[PDB]
């Protein structure tokens, strides 16, 4: 009955599917048409009749109820949510108009020209049938083509809105039209229109928020999670369906949205196996929906054929068009005020990439088959069968064309010549592979015709004067703009930067490049981050200052005590005398309680008055039914309980856009210190290169001090935002050791995998971080010196001979040219350092000045507070007594020059730059595998071995082997010099770094 | 009704999965007992009973039909083919009977004590129902600690025939059981158990070719793929459950077998999808059934209760057990005799891992349900889910001490050093990276102590004289087999070998490391890749010998024509003279065919004959019921169309076997001459050394000369396997010099995307390589030599000069201390040198002798031929014509020399080995990059740049800029030596090579 033409539907679509590939029209229309020929073979073969029969009119109820949410929820699943709700507004109000007015404007235009006796119901309903879209084609011809990603993005977004909101409206009107029986009260329809609108929404955001928190609590499982989230939608669904008649696909859209929005509490795997599989239920369903109205449609279409009735489908296609045009014609100017930059080509682009899907055909289907033995439902499916058709054929086969008139499919000249690049580069590296392979001594047989022909990459887009002066700094710029985009690209490949961040940061360089004579500036990526001072946080601080046996248990049973309690409460909205038997039984425990709190000092101000107020109203226990309905207030007692979960949520919202904030301005330091570095030898002119780099100077230092500032201004979330950076640099690093021993061959693959699965543990904890507000105290920072860990007596002594000062806003503490009077700790506040040319803001974490108490040299620096500053002071003299005292291995003075060698050799190993590819974090890790050498054991004479791999001189004088020349500190040494002899000066002690090989 | 039950379900499913990870119990034990207590409760509450009835009592037939199949078949598909095919006969043969005598002793034993006036039937069915396993836990827990893998895979495997033949016994006794009317004629039972053996497995593989023939020519397309593997599962299964009641089960196990077996034909994410439907698809059942068992058993035990009845289901245990154990008893001395190596502790480990699942249960539950009101199906039940509660508990948590008292749970030294290294490593980088972290100018005010007390990993594991030189070979055969194991490893991911070859290598190495004194040998690879000298070959070879308009579109008309003309025949066994007229036209159609093949000289000689007898029978068209029924013999016209496609799979199948045979001996190769040459610094006596490395180049040289010999039996195979292989290196040198390419930042990630999906294509290409018998010519052979391709005048020429020659087995061409008269290039054969102390085979397409052309030295080797042999020769001064005639800047002697450069250079930088993780193919890519450099244009001073990696000295003398030291070729100069000054000598022309950076 019914297995033969499921069969035969999916070997149908899989051919059609596979063969038409190449041309440009979808495979839809094949399938439309092998429907109608199997609908002709029907009509006069007897057997295939009986076998169709059955599948051919199925129940409208089955139809409306399964093939539409599957196809919108799929539909709702695939699209994205951040590029979504980045133009919310926009989609929503054009969506919601532009249906309304093509659907009234049809309605209207079919009752004039039709020629139908016709209420205004039907035509409504007609309007509403020819207004779902499915942009599914044009879409993925944009993404390949790849012009404008928000265009896209909008067209795909209008799509479900339009979907949702027809499919609301026809459900209405079909309701009103064949089934009379109702009852037009206007408040009635008012208050349904109204519960449409609100409760479907939010009963599927409740249960996408109760599914969430349950997937939050699984590690390494992955069926459990998988038939959790399919029980979820489809009892949202089932719920939505019984409860309201339509409001079920508006639930399940809105599930499916959010879900997909939480796309860091979902493992990958179960995010694609869920994709695919709603993917290819929603394939199986449109398939059979084609063929489905190809059959019905060639079996009744020859009792409704007409002239004037074929003459009415074109003036039908040029109305929608026309109308569908004059809609966003309209509404250009509204939609450019609310800023948002709409532009004629876009227009014409999106009102003429109009198509009709199978939203359409399942109404019409509906329509056909409860209008039963009648004329009104094969008019309405012919017509719609007949403008899908017109569309899906001339305006799909069309739209490449209008593409490729205007400047969207247009390659820019840097793609072509990257494009160029890169095919010269795999052909001479497949060139001198074949070159080597063909003096094996094995391959030496190979076919080489065979085997050079058929691997082969073919490049698939090919086919002192003021103007001199201007021309210069023009291509400058231009360089210095690539130069930062790909070290945007090559720090979020290495891994420091997050997806948006780095779109923020390219989208940011595009603009600017897209302009004349505008560098990248600070200001948007100040209003990128500026999103903390926003009325949530003055809200949160309202609501932190308006709130505030002994064991947690009590108050736990209390609260479940109260949870039970619930229930009776529900039972009023012998069977009673238990239940209030009960209630006395709890009104003792709530009086044991509150005598325990008078024992307590009873110091409650606002909770203590309620529960007591509850207490009053409790000993008393038609103005019977009134208390008895009114006793249940003891409920207002629970939201004490209820304000720790908004302000964790809140805490959690403002950390989630304080990272992005953070990543976005790190980034973008690191990028402007890579490309001045890089900028200084490729640039010719003095002038140019000198006003760049002023330029850049005072973009970075305008970033760190308001990154600073922003920092300074609340703790709670930097030092978890922090935090959670270090534990995720650390993990990356460990996985990226463990690849390299696994590919070493050292390690098993079993183990490999366990260790791998170890750390994916750990970065799901790192993923699901405890609550973000950890307060550090002074003495943590104060014992966390990076020379200073692990020396307990060290410790001590230094906290003995410590010195706590604190300063205001505007104060000087030191001044370049004076003597040294110790060192330094910022342990609270923000800094400014200035001197003789360079500026630096510092803040809490960083010392200051270990060339007083190193090189006994006069200060370089001139410091000035920004705020209140809380420091710790400690004497050059003690210092020099714990150097005198601690003669260990690792010694202090030791990791002191090895910390002031690491950071001043940093610099001089990016400046030689003669390799690529290497970053900030490359280098201080090659840097820290090092350790330098006393000369005192190798009698001030250095051979330079093969096993060292780079060497480098911090304080002293360099003499050479047999040359003899004098060198000064500080220079990385070149290569040529084999022997380093060194004397031995009382004004200067040499201080040489040496790096070794891996073994 | 139904939506209670099964939300439930999945509920108390996730909850008990989540929770009883920790506990080593399984966690289906939990679904009993929740649906006892389901059932206690609908026993005393109504409404509950009333939501559970729907769904405790099924209709049986919806369970053996819908959850055995899909039970079986996810059991089937998650297990692989290979490992299971390794000892097919052994699991076999242990299976069945096995589950014979299991079936009759349980059968008998419940006759003799359970005191039930039963028939013989009943005590076989229940004798079917108590053999059925599932060893999925133990399986699971087996590999978690990883003992022993076969054991693993027997224990797997045994389960599915276990359960296919359970399920089949069942079917028929039960239909004789509970279905009396049916006749028992023997014949007809025996016939009846034939077509269940032999119909259901051949249609099963019919359908699994043709569906692995229709994904074969699927690119980039996913959903088709899916919808069509499913759609042809589901189509096996209804034509299998259609024809027979129960052979459909065995029909889809072979399905899902064979559909899985072939992995190189199927996209790996449509694969993971499958897996993962599948085995959700089998969660959901086994859930669902263990709790509806739950339910149902509670309601009926109340009136099924006994002393004696609850005391025979330990003897019940104890039977069972015993049983499984004296089969394993006395099958083990045939199971050692067929060539395994059973043991006693693998056979307690095997015989008392037994436990039982779901099918048993299911089986149970139809009994049940089929016997109504009875007492039999009340016992059957209460019996099945006694022994399974008691054997899921006490078995399964007694098999990990019964595992821990023998040494399968034991670690041995070699991991618990490997892990400590390991752990030791993770724990310096992690420290390394923190103390980084802690000098930046950022993340200098993360909590320290949080971050390093979470992202912290620890080792999962812990918690002269006779003697002498004994204990030093012993150590140093040790660390020999251990490089070779760590050298296997490399190469295999690198990329160069096979997961078989590695597995085999693997293998062989650990056999060899078992026995006390016995290296790795050969023999057992020799009859590793011997697979070809096998009567397949020689079935193929008589074959062949037996075997033997113009345009080919007329033939395929022929066949197409036969093709539709079969129908007809079908029919046989007006409407029929339209029919008769349609054979007279293919008749006509035939005479023509004939003529022309007349007029085609008639030459065939058998086919002629055949065709000619045909249309005499067709021409004479109850001796004509007869005749009507023969006159379709014509249908053996076909074989001629038959035999390319026998030659085609079989030589598939004999190129599957050599590809694999010819990888296992180069990475034997390759790994020795690695370990070969690391060893050379480790050891310390000279004779060990001398004895190993004697030993090594025996085994190498016998490897070469077998493999060269078999490569020489037939080149139709050999050539596509290289060809295949040369291509396949080349893709995956592009790839990386494409991941390359995008981590540099040079280009934007969706270009990169889309050379990624051109390369795949290329490599499914690959994959579908066309038929691999391509044969050589020799020209192409003679013009694709490495230094002349590029140049027609100089192929043009050479052709011209060159001569061939031909020489016999046990010739000799040149010898050792002999004038070089010329150049050599082996065109055809096999060939031995060997000159002074180094032994080598040559094969078709080496040169050799380029030294007395170049150097003009005495020849240094000794060429005799192992086999008949063609050569091309060209003479001497012809090579010196054509090196003073052709001047270009590519020029013939710049050519030669950078060959043989790179040649003898290549050892130099092997031995060199200040370097871990580099193979020869990464030193051959590394040393072709570079260029020599003429000393003419420097006049014979050359200064060493940072620029330049690596120097090497081919020919001529070196002297120092200074210490003026002679220096004497080869040899690599130390990076000591900064200028180079030569000479002009006469007699020899110095020769010098450098290696530039990336840039």
């Amino acid at each position: 009955k019914v297995i033969v033409f499921i069969s035969g539907s999916c070997l149908f679509g899989a051919i059609s599917r596979s063969l038409f590939k190449k041309l440009p029209i979808p495979y839809t229309v094949v399938l439309l048409i092998l429907g109608a020929i199997l609908g002709v073979v029907a009509s006069n073969v007897p057997l295939v009749e009986e076998h169709t029969r059955d599948v051919a009119h199925m129940d409208p109820h089955v139809l409306l109820q399964i093939f539409l949410p599957v196809l919108i929820f799929e539909s709702a699943f695939a699209m994205d949510v951040h590029t979504f709700m980045r133009s919310f507004s926009q989609v929503c109000i054009l969506a919601l108009f532009g249906l309304v007015v093509a659907s009234v404007l049809t309605a209207v235009l079919a009752m004039n020209l039709f020629n139908y006796n016709w209420n205004f119901s039907e035509a409504m309903m007609f309007g509403a049938i020819m207004s779902a879209t499915d942009p599914v084609a044009v879409v993925a011809l944009l993404k390949d083509l790849g012009a404008s990603k928000q265009l896209g993005t909008i067209i795909e977004g209008e799509s479900l809105l339009n979907d949702g909101c027809a499919i609301v409206i026809f459900n209405v009107f079909m309701k009103m039209v064949f089934f009379p029986q109702l009852t037009s009260t206007v408040g009635q329809n008012v208050l349904y229109f109204l519960q449409v609108a609100v409760a479907g929404p939010l009963w599927g955001y409740a249960v996408a928020k109760v599914t969430v928190f349950f997937l939050s609590h699984i590690f390494n499982d992955a069926l459990v999670e998988i038939t959790i989230t399919l029980a979820a939608t489809y009892l949202t669904y089932y719920i939505g369906d019984i409860w309201l008649e339509v409001s079920g696909v508006l639930a399940v859209v809105v599930l499916g949205l959010i879900v997909n929005a939480e796309k860091t509490s979902i493992s990958p795997e179960v995010e694609v196996f869920l994709h695919r599989f709603w993917e290819m239920l929603a394939y199986l369903a449109n398939t059979l929906i084609f063929m489905m109205v190809g059959v019905v449609v060639t079996q009744k279409a020859l009792v409704a054929v007409d002239k004037m009735d074929w003459f009415y489908l074109i003036i039908l296609y040029l109305a929608i068009t026309i109308i569908r045009g004059m809609v966003i014609s309209l509404f250009s100017p509204i939609l450019s005020r609310i800023g948002y930059g709409l532009t004629w080509r876009n227009a014409v682009i999106m009102t003429w990439g109009g198509l009709r899907g199978a939203v359409g055909l399942a109404l019409a289907l509906v329509v056909e088959n409860l209008a039963g033995n009648d004329v009104i439902g094969s008019k309405f499916l012919f017509h719609t069968a007949g403008i899908v058709v017109l569309t899906l054929v001339i305006n799909a086969t069309t739209i490449q064309t209008l593409l490729r008139i205007l400047g969207m499919s247009d390659i820019s000249i840097p793609k072509r010549l990257a494009m160029a690049g890169a095919v010269r580069r795999i052909h001479e590296g497949q060139n001198r592979t074949l070159n080597m392979l063909k003096s094996d001594r094995f391959l030496a047989d190979a076919d080489w015709d065979i085997a050079t022909a058929a691997c082969e990459i073919s490049d698939p887009y090919s086919a002192p004067s003021p103007r001199e002066f201007a021309d210069m700094m023009e291509e400058a710029r231009l360089r210095m703009l690539k130069a930062e985009k790909i070290s945007y690209w090559k720090q979020f490949e290495h891994g420091m930067l997050a997806r948006e961040a780095l779109r923020l940061l390219v989208q940011h360089a595009e603009v600017a490049a897209d302009e004349k004579d505008q560098f990248i500036l600070v200001d948007d990526l100040k209003k990128s981050w500026q999103i903390k001072g926003i009325y949530p946080w003055l809200k949160r601080k309202l609501e932190d200052l308006i709130s505030e046996c002994h064991h947690m248990a009590f108050e736990v049973t209390i609260n479940i005590a109260i949870v039970l309690n619930i229930v009776p409460i529900i039972m009023e909205f012998d069977a009673l005398r238990i239940s209030n038997y009960v209630f006395f039984v709890i009104y003792a425990i709530e009086a044991i309680v509150k005598i325990l709190g008078l024992g307590r000092h009873y110091i409650v101000s606002h909770w203590n008055k309620f529960d007591a107020f509850i207490l009053v109203v409790a000993l008393v226990d038609k103005v019977v039914k009134l208390f008895r309905l009114l006793r249940g207030l003891r409920m207002l007692r629970l939201t004490k309980a209820l304000i720790p979960k908004l302000i964790l949520v809140v805490n959690g919202k403002i950390n989630n856009q304080l990272s992005l904030g953070y990543d976005v301005g790190k980034g973008y330091i690191i990028g402007e210190e890579e490309v001045g570095k890089i900028i200084d030898r490729m640039v010719d002119n003095k002038k140019i290169l000198r006003e760049l780099k002023h330029i850049s100077e005072t973009g970075r230092l305008q970033v760190v001090k308001e990154l600073g500032l922003l920092q300074r201004e609340h703790p709670g979330i930097a030092v978890s935002v922090k935090t959670r950076q270090a534990i995720r640099t650390i993990l990356n690093h460990s996985r990226e050791t463990i690849h390299e021993l696994q590919g070493a061959g050292l390690l098993d693959e079993m183990e490999a995998h366990k260790l791998e699965l170890t750390v994916e543990i750990k970065m799901k904890r790192l993923m699901n971080a405890p609550s973000s507000i950890p307060p550090p105290p002074p003495e943590n920072l104060l014992k966390n010196v990076s020379w200073l860990a692990g020396d307990m007596k060290l410790i001590d002594f230094i906290k003995a001979r410590a010195s706590l000062l604190h300063f205001d806003y505007g104060e000087v503490i030191v001044r370049e040219g004076d003597e040294s009077d110790g060192l330094f700790l910022i342990v609270s506040g923000l800094v400014k350092l200035y001197g003789k040319v360079f500026e630096d803001y510092l803040t809490v974490g960083n010392v200051i000045g270990e060339m007083g108490v190193l090189t006994k040299k006069p200060r370089n620096a001139t410091v000035t507070c920004e705020t209140t500053v809380q420091v710790y002071f400690i004497t050059a003299e003690d210092m020099n007594i714990a150097i005198d005292t601690f003669t260990l291995y690792p010694s202090l003075e030791y990791r002191l020059w090895r910390v002031v060698a690491i950071r001043i050799a940093t610099p001089l190993i990016m400046e030689q730059m003669a390799f690529q590819g290497w970053t900030q974090e490359k280098v201080k890790l090659h840097l820290e595998r090092g350790y330098l050498v006393d000369l005192a054991e190798s009698h001030f004479q250095f051979n330079i071995d093969a096993t060292l791999e780079d060497v480098i001189l911090i304080n002293g004088t360099a003499y050479n082997a047999h040359t003899r020349e004098e060198i000064r500190s500080p220079c990385l040494i070149s290569r040529t010099v084999h022997k380093l002899t060194f004397q031995y000066t009382a004004t200067e002690e040499p201080r040489l770094f040496v790096v070794r090989n891996a073994e």
